[PDB]
């Protein structure tokens, strides 16, 4: 197994809490490592209590995988603290995740940029799926801005290995959102790389909406007739057909059917040369021949 770097809660301390959650507490902090002049600003996921022997095995699960996942669009361990309870470190990005960003900025966002973080998103997946990981919990809420030419996956806690038994750990945490999740998902707590392609298509949504939240003000009980109805998540204003017909593959209910990462990457890639074709913005420039 890997070789990961362990730190004293002597040589970093938190500032604030980015955010609280079930899975636990995540901080901002600061980090100065040992023998070292530089303070590094960085994440700090205090995980919750294992409340059972065999999740008391699997807590540490999520920073191994994270630790060896090696892709640029992809969060990595900088390393653990095991002091007291389980903490996991990690790189501070300062811009903030992809949900906030967009709804910061809804009015400053060309289509190149929309466009090319598709691309880095679902580069990032399909380097997790050629590594036999699904996410489960694929959001914009889960992407990371650290440049706006550079986007990162995270949020590893709930990734397993294709067809893996369930992990007891995973089960004493409060449960996924049914809004992104893909239909056998809900139903039959299936869950795949094509599970991960639907996550996407909403990821996708909620990016070309400047941040909205998919099927606003509806009961997640109502999401799977919903869903088995044929009724999807509206065209976002402005896409063109092109686009949302790629986010309309992404919910079909054969999951073979959808688009495979790969696809996506050079779809959007495409689309990315010339984006102004496939993203209608107003106050995006295209400069005259
Ligand atoms: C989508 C909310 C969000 O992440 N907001 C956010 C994030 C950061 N920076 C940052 N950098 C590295 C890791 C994380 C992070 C935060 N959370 C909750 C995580 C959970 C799991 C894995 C990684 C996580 N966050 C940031 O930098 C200062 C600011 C920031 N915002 C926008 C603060 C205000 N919002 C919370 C409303
Ligand atoms: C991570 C939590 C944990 O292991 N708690 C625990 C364990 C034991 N001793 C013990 N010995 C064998 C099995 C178990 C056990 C505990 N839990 C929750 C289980 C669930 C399924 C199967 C087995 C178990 N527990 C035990 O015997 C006195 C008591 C507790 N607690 C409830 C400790 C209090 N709190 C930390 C949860
Ligand atoms: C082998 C059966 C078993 O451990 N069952 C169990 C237990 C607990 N809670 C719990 N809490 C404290 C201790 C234990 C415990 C369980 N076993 C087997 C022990 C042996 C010695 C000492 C303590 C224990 N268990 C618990 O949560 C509170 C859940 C379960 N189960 C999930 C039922 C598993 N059963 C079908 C085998
Ligand atoms: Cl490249
Ligand atoms: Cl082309
Ligand atoms: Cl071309």
């Amino acid at each position: 197994q890997a070789l990961l770097r362990i730190l004293k809660e002597t040589e970093f301390k938190k500032i604030k809490v980015l955010g609280s959650g079930a899975f636990g507490t995540v901080y901002k902090g600061l980090w100065i490592p040992e023998g070292e002049k530089v303070k590094i600003p960085v994440a700090i996921k205090e995980l919750r209590e294992a409340t059972s022997p065999k999740a008391n095995k699997e807590i540490l699960d999520e920073a191994y995988v994270m630790a060896s996942v090696d892709n640029p669009h992809v969060c990595r361990l900088l390393g653990i603290c095991l002091t007291s309870t389980v903490q996991l470190i990690m790189q501070l990005m300062p811009f903030g995740c992809l949900l906030d960003y967009v709804r910061e900025h809804k009015d400053n966002i060309g289509s190149q940029y929309l466009l090319n973080w598709c691309v880095q998103i679902a580069k990032g997946m399909n380097y997790l799926e050629d590594r036999r990981l699904v996410h489960r919990d694929l959001a914009a809420r889960n992407v990371l801005v650290k440049t706006p030419q550079h986007v990162k996956i995270t949020d590893f806690g709930l990734a397993k290995l294709l067809g893996a038994e369930e992990k007891e750990y995973h089960a004493e945490g409060g449960k996924v959102p049914i809004k992104w999740m893909a239909l056998e998902s809900i139903l039959h707590r299936i869950y795949t790389h094509q599970s991960d392609v639907w996550s996407y298509g909403v990821t996708v949504w909620e990016l070309m909406t400047f941040g909205s939240k998919p099927y606003d003000g509806i009961p997640a009980s109502e999401i799977s007739s919903i869903l088995e109805k044929g009724e999807r998540l509206p065209q976002p204003p402005i896409c063109t057909i092109d686009v949302y017909m790629i986010m309309v593959k992404c919910w079909m209910i054969d999951a073979d059917s959808r688009p495979k990462f790969r696809e996506l990457i050079i779809e959007f890639s495409k689309m990315a040369r010339d984006p102004q074709r496939y993203l209608v913005i107003q106050g995006d420039e295209r400069m005259h021949l």
